[PDB]
């Protein structure tokens, strides 16, 4: 058997391997490179440039992480947009919400959105549901020319000065955004300039860790961002009906321990 | 430049790899196998039978978690035993507090002790305190035979039903053990016998999750021993004082958050 390793410039000098049962599915889309593989260990395991960008056996940590925040603070969230996430992990959570009325996202990518509903048919369900509306098309345009508003947007993607006014202008009044964030353990300095870009506009900005093995140094941040003095780091809800009794990481009490970070980390943000 | 990379029968299926920038010293042991190298991106290195022992880069994250989380619950600890550590980390940490009267080590190897002593000097820095002693044994012999009982032990190494009975002797009535206890992504059976070799015992027992990048999966856990049924989830004291200005990952907060668990790992050992 041979193994899949990811190597980048954006985290150098280390290396994470799965090994490979079987290779499911390769192409160069118009965007990126996808590699789709059957892992030993991990199940399927859907790569983009060489990066893994999910697993079956951990993506619920960082899905139910980035879904659960925002929309437990939300009091009765109608609309909401994900930008990106077209292998569709953040849909299929936010439809478990009776109360939301439309879901769009936007992935750039549409091979992507085939590819998950083919190979990973457990995480692209929610492709399914009649509230979920797909525009393949780059965010960045998506967002200037939007004329909703959302109570909520979730920017699961791997991000500038002007992309957050586009998403400050694109949120309701007392709307929230999160957005994937680096890692703590190798990117502090773009985990500041996020924050800094955040703060220029959002009154509250808090970064929350999820933990997950097959992100680079087994963790990912959320950069969370809120309209109100109010933030992120409490959940209003109790996730308590039919629909969320499958869920796997989040819970109430994870959901404001995950806004607990490591001293070295606060030191570093506390100037800006 | 080569490439060090970690495989185990522990974590089949996936590996971690970290670049070498210069190999620093290797041999065989009366117990294991010791490498020692920097490597380009997290400082220098310990390897031991080809899995990290630790690495300057993120070290503070385990050795200060281990530490603080018994010795804030402790009300004044005065004799302290280390169960392995032989790069001496935890005692690093221990000699911060000016309440300690007495650190007693056991390490089974004493290469391990003075490899950390020649190459590791930032970590190994608490030998040189007055309060410490070495004892060169196996920790199952040592638990057997010691008289004085410790108002903490700090069990820092990678453990049956016997071990745990002599850890519970060795403890005063109100004392505390914190044990290193696997990565809640890979061994969920091991810590659920883990959890159940130590409730026959102590009366609470509760397991908290570090992240620290090149332990497998960026994570690892401390399973919590407590005699009274307060347990170790609730810091008694803040660290004020001049010598703990330095720590890097350790807070008040973060103490108590590292209790919340993920909800697939509470539904595995709600029943034990
Ligand atoms: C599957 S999760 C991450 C996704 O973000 C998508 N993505 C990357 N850049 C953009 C962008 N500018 N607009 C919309 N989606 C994007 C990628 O194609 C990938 O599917
Ligand atoms: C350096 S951290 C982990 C340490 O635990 C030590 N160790 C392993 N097994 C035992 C044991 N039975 N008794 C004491 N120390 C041990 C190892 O030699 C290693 O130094």
């Amino acid at each position: 058997k041979k193994w899949f390793s990811e190597f980048s410039i954006m985290w150098p000098g280390q290396a994470f391997s799965l090994k490979i049962k079987k290779i499911l599915y390769e192409t160069k889309s118009k965007y990126q490179n996808v590699l789709v593989f059957e892992s030993t260990t991990y199940g399927k395991v859907l790569v983009l440039d060489g990066v893994i960008q999910l697993t079956e056996k951990d993506e619920f940590a960082y899905h139910e992480m980035m879904t659960h925040v925002p929309m437990t603070v939300s009091k009765e969230p109608k609309n909401v947009l994900v930008v990106g996430g077209g292998d569709g992990g953040i849909i299929r959570e936010l439809c478990k919400y009776k109360s939301v009325e439309n879901i769009d996202i936007c992935e750039i990518d549409e091979t992507v959105i085939e590819v998950s509903k083919i190979y990973f048919k457990n995480i692209s369900c929610g492709y399914e549901d009649k509230r979920v509306n797909v525009f393949i098309e780059d965010a960045s345009k998506f967002l200037e020319n939007v004329t909703n508003t959302y109570d909520v947007i979730i920017v699961d993607s791997s991000f500038n000065q002007n992309f957050y006014e586009k998403i400050y202008n694109a949120l309701k009044p007392n709307g929230y955004c999160v957005a994937q964030c680096e890692s703590l353990w190798i990117h502090v300095g773009t985990i500041k300039n996020m924050i800094g870009y955040a703060k220029k506009l959002f009154k509250k900005v808090e970064y929350a860790n999820i933990s997950i093995p097959t992100y680079p140094c087994g963790c990912i941040g959320i950069l969370c961002c809120s309209k109100t003095d109010t933030g992120l780091t409490k959940p209003n809800k109790k996730l308590e009906s039919k629909e969320f009794a499958d869920l796997k990481y989040y819970n109430y009490e994870n959901h404001s321990a995950a806004f607990k970070l490591p001293a070295f980390l606060l030191k570093e943000i506390e100037n800006i």
